[PDB]
Order: C-alpha cells, then structure tokens, then sequence
C-alpha cells in the first residue's frame, strides 16, 4: 500500500495562498471546481500539487466516508494512467486532498480550448482514449467501479498522458441497487439513473467521452440544440446525420477511416441494455486495432 501524508490544514492554507480563488491563468490558484468543490495549485516543498477542497444533499458523514473512499482507492491503486494522491488533511472542519499536479489539466477543458491551448490534435486524441481505456480497465481488474467517468476526470500531464481522476464515489464490483443516485446527469447509463451499481455503467460513461473527444463537443451544454451530446448520437443512428457532419472541426489530421474506427466503440459502448456492451478489456482491444 501507499503511504501518505497527513498535512495540518494551516499548512494547505499556506501553500495555496489562503485558498486564493482568482485563475491560475492570472496568477491566481484556482484551476477548476463543480459540486464537489475546488482544486487549487500550490507548491510543497518544490513539488508542484494540485489541492482538492472538499465542499458541501450530502450529508457531513457522507462526506467523510467519499474522503476515506478516495484515500482507501488510491492506497491500493497506482498505476500510470491513473492520478497520484500525496497526501490529506483532516484536522478541523475542511477535508483536503493533495495530489501530483497534472501540467495539461483535465481533457473536457483541452477540448475546449480553455485558457488558450492549441486544440488537440486528432493523433493525440487517439492516444488519450488508449491511455484513459487502460486506466479504466486497471480500476475494473482491481474490482473497483469508477461512476463518474466523464471528461472532467480524465486528466493529462506535462506529455499528455491521460490519467483517471477522481475516486470518492468508487464502489467494489446479483444486481446492485442503492438509494442514493449519484453521478453526472449527462454522462450516465440509464441503469445508472435509476440506482443500478455495475461496472457497465463506467462503459457506457466511457463511450460519451469518446463522442467528446470525436466532437470537441461537451457531454451537455445548456446553450446548445440538442443540450445532451447523446441526442445528436441518436440523430446519426436515425441517420438524418452522420458522424462526419459533427467532427471536431479544430482538427487537421482526422481521417474518416479511424474516426469511424473510433465511433464504432462508442456506439457498442452506448447500447442501451448493459449486457451488449463490450467489456473495458474489448474496449482496449477495439481502439488499438483503431491504430
Ligand atoms: C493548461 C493549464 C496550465 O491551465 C493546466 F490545465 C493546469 N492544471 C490544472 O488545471 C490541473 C492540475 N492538476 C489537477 C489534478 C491532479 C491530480 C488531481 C486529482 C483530482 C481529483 N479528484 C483533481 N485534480 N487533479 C487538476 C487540474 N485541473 C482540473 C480541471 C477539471 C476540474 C473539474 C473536475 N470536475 N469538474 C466538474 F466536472 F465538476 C471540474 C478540476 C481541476
């Protein structure tokens, strides 16, 4: 197992300049946040790190238990396309996660041009979905079920490796039921939607990101017509479109023959009954004939 190290919160504090909110982008330290809270860049002895401010639908112990869950996941769990925990703090009243910070962010914003990077080329989006594939399938050999597959939680370092983020919701993989739906709206299976556990749904998350990265589109978008990126899949397999009207147009390098390779397994990850979906192993499979 890993150890890590238990920081004091006053320590975070420090080396995040009080938890400073402006972008990175401007000197700040805020790099990104949702519902769960916020990460922020900071340095700890020359290291540079990425913090993860827990906030608060959840209950405090439901919080508790979703900081324990990351900590357990990643002593256990290392390999190169998965992030790497450092260290916590617990002291108080504020929950921190301290991890080895990630130069090139998260893929939902390298797709979007966030901040100015160049877009992606088509070579490097081919790579990113091997590498996050390989992730995903390190988690599902160690018996572990992600839930929250999306872009936001497929990180990339300094050479673009891509890396899974995010393991606070992981669960150990009869059907499995809860009574406490979570996830991302845009981005789950339906079983996933109705209370349903399985390694499955991670799939099917999984298959959306591959139309992301085949579109340079967002899972959702409030501003767009459809607003979910799984309503413009089904207008190309009802086929008053097609997959070559919506590839990501910021690409040089995208020849119709590997983007159709790649749409094919997204389109066997989206079956909509889970037993028809390849498992993580046949995912790997398909996207490295793809190249
Ligand atoms: C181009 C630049 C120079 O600007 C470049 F980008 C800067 N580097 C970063 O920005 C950046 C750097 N290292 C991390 C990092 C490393 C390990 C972990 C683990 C965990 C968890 N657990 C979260 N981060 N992390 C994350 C980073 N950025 C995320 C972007 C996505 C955000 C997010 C997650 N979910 N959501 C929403 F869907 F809820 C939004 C969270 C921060």
């Amino acid at each position: 197992d890993t150890r890590f190290h238990s920081f004091s919160f006053y320590e975070l504090k420090n080396v995040t300049n009080n938890f400073d909110e402006r972008p990175i982008s401007v000197g700040g330290n805020k790099m990104g946040e949702g519902g769960f809270g916020v990460v922020y860049k900071g340095y700890v002895n020359n290291t540079t790190v990425a913090v993860k401010k827990l906030a608060a639908d959840i209950t405090t112990e439901e919080l508790k238990q979703q900081f324990d869950q990351e900590i357990k996941v990643m002593a256990k769990c290392q390999h190169e396309n998965l992030v790497e925990l450092l260290g916590f703090s617990s002291d108080g009243d504020d929950l921190c996660l301290v991890y080895v910070y990630m130069p090139n962010g998260s893929l939902l914003d390298r797709l979007s041009c966030l901040d100015g990077t160049p877009p992606l080329s088509w070579h490097m989006r081919c790579k990113i979905a091997q590498g996050a594939a390989n992730g995903i399938n390190f988690l599902h050999e160690n018996h572990h079920i992600h839930r929250d597959i999306k872009s936001a939680n497929i990180l990339l370092d300094e050479a673009f490796t891509a890396k899974i983020s995010d393991f606070g919701l992981a669960r150990a993989s009869q059907t499995v039921m809860t009574s406490r739906i979570v996830g991302t709206t845009a981005y789950m299976a339906p079983e996933a939607l109705r209370g349903e556990i399985t390694p499955k749904s991670d799939i099917y998350s999984f298959g959306v990101v591959l139309l992301e990265i085949i579109t340079g589109l967002p899972a959702v978008d409030e501003h767009r017509e459809p607003q979910l990126l799984l309503d413009i899949k089904e207008e190309i397999e009802d086929e008053e479109k097609t997959i070559e009207d919506y590839i990501d147009k910021k690409m040089n390098d995208a020849d119709s023959t590997s983007v159709e390779a790649m749409y094919s397994v997204a389109s066997q990850c989206l079956h909509e009954k889970k037993n028809k979906r390849p498992d993580i192993k046949k995912v790997q499979q398909l996207l490295q004939e793809m190249t």
